[PDB]
């Protein structure tokens, strides 16, 4: 099914930012999912919660601007993001690279 409040990205310097994945969003089932993030994985690879910038790492960051991701684990092609927390069902968020550009897909709470 569709999480069709996660809609867009910002690309940054080896990193993307998904703004509405924000722990101090007024929609307060996002808020609560994004506080209780376990787990952050990109094609399969662990990413870990930085005491940090995320420019070119496995890593992740929740912080005023929303979820800032390391592009580390990305490849030509789909994409696909797994973010998971103790409330609620993964969310996978599919993007695609091109041109050294990262293109928001779509974000789904899967089957």
């Amino acid at each position: 099914s569709n999480l069709s409040l996660i809609t867009k990205l910002s690309q940054e310097d080896g990193a993307i930012l998904f703004p509405e994945i924000d722990r101090y969003s007024d929609n307060k089932q996002i808020k609560a999912l994004t506080q209780q993030i376990t787990k952050v994985t990109v094609n399969g690879t662990v990413y870990k919660d930085l005491i940090s910038s995320v420019k070119d790492t496995n890593g992740w960051v929740s912080n005023m601007t929303g979820l800032h991701l390391g592009t580390k684990a990305f490849k030509d092609g789909e994409n696909t993001i797994v973010i998971s927390s103790k409330g609620f069902e993964d969310v996978t968020i599919t993007v695609t690279k091109k041109d050294g550009q990262i293109h928001f897909v779509s974000a789904k709470q899967k089957q």
